């Protein structure tokens, strides 16, 4: 799988936090708040997986530095009102695991009822680690 | 936003965990385990916060302490069946980012199917943090 | 209640963030992705506090080092599509402050739409310490 079954972080290591985090707008044509504004669930994923990336680097940091991932998922068309897990994993293993990004945090992924930003079917929660 | 999209914690500082708080009853002559027993959803978060902060103090810390908190909402009336995030705010922003308590954690926010307690519209997680 | 309100961790031990952690197969002659597969509520949650305990044992830690645990449940048919919150705690009295293991970790549990998992009515989620 694509994901640590348990990652250790050092002591000696500062924790950084990041607040949920949802997908930039894709189709500026798109109605506001509509899923067609944000993509199906792999391109939303894409788009998250980018914005943690730039709110890391701003710290520099970068995705390899995340330790633990939660994911939140709203049901989809595609796979009647289920999660879409497969689009959310289309997505998520272009950025953990790959040759340019080897490393895979803990992972927890889920389905909730609603997100607070209309049209998001997925937000990502984190927790990151700075070596000393 | 009254978030911090991201808060970094020293190695040095001590973590302290909190178990999901769910709001104080607010009116003893409503039926037990009903919404009207806690309050709209502004009112459950006022309560919440409340609450939160007497458990921090009851550790000599405080809701600014707070590194990283977790919301989780189920639907209302006033809203459809939707979250109340509106009343979630106008809770949340009498606890943080004020000018008796400027500090802002990092949130997570979202829309769950069920609380264990009935009557409860809100459920609310944090870790904090005691500088060396 | 068999959960502790706050857990404090000191700045000297290292943190290990467990994966969500579903149940095993309970069944094998029963239909595949079944809920009967795993079990009801409280046969899952014995299962995946197993789970747990061997990922941690593996890690030279027990079910006492968990500073943190978050319980995700779906609804069950005994509960009328609510989530079996007794059965949860009926499995979950065994793991935790038990005279084997007497350690409380800080808790939230909650309701779900959906699991990954067909047939998986709780997923847990843990942050675990070794102490210096």
């Amino acid at each position: 799988f694509p994901i640590s079954q348990t990652v250790t972080v050092p002591a000696s290591a500062s924790l950084i936090f990041i607040s949920g985090t949802l997908p930039d707008l894709a189709d500026p044509h798109a109605p506001a708040g509509t899923p067609a504004a944000y993509g199906n669930t792999q391109v939303q994923t894409v788009s998250v997986f980018n914005k943690l990336r730039r709110i890391l680097q701003q710290q520099d940091l970068d995705l390899g530095d995340i330790v633990q991932l939660r994911v939140f998922l709203v049901g989809a068309e595609e796979t009647g009102g289920k999660l879409d897990f497969a689009g959310l994993q289309a997505g998520y293993t272009q950025f953990f695991g790959t040759p340019e990004q080897p490393l895979k945090p803990a992972r927890t992924a889920l389905q909730v009822v609603a997100l607070p930003l209309p049209g998001a079917l997925i937000e990502v929660e984190a927790v990151a680690a700075r070596s000393a």
